[PDB]
């Protein structure tokens, strides 16, 4: 038993809801928060923007002492850092960029990340702002995903969508 509320079952591992993941991890505190991040921890808008303002730039702060030591992340790739305010942990996840060209298989490595972790409240990778199908982002999800995923969809025509063409 966990402390998530609201969601709906997708299947075995996989749940879904219409919230603001910011206020979702503010609330839960959860284990783990998954950021949508750029290889360059860069967090300017998105999901990305919106966790670092609710941690007072922190978040930020944070992430470019890692940059400075550690270089770049890969697209498809992670990193664990703080959660600050709003959870435990976050895992820093690049998927590709659709507005940059970036390879959509790529989403699958990114999600693999996932299953390091027991339970995770997460966005759809490489959806919004990176350009994706949010529809194909879930299904790679489901498909990829061992580990319990509880997904946080901002838009509320779109988590409507997601739950009535889920297969
Ligand atoms: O900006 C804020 N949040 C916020 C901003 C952006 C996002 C976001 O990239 N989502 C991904 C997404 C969907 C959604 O979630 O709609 S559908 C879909 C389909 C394919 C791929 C992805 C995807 C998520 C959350 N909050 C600040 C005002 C307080």
């Amino acid at each position: 038993v966990n402390s998530f509320s609201g969601y709906l079952k997708l299947t075995d591992n996989v749940y879904i809801k219409n919230a603001d993941i910011v206020e979702e991890a503010k609330k839960v505190k959860p284990t783990v928060v998954v950021n949508a991040a750029n290889v360059y921890l860069k967090h300017g808008g998105g999901v990305a923007g919106a966790l670092n303002k609710a941690t007072n730039n922190a978040m930020q702060v944070e992430s470019d002492d890692y940059i400075a030591t550690n270089g770049p992340l890969k697209v498809g790739g992670s990193c664990v850092l703080s959660g600050h305010n709003l959870a435990k942990h976050c895992l820093h996840v690049v998927g590709p960029n659709v507005n940059k060209g970036e390879d959509i298989q790529l989403l699958k490595s990114a999600y693999e990340n996932f299953n390091q972790h027991e339970v995770l409240l997460a966005p759809l990778l490489s959806a919004g702002i990176f350009g994706a199908d949010p529809i194909h982002s879930l299904r790679v999800c489901v498909d990829t995903v061992r580990t319990n995923v509880y997904l946080a969809v901002f838009d509320k025509n779109l988590y409507d969508k997601l739950v009535s063409s889920f297969l």
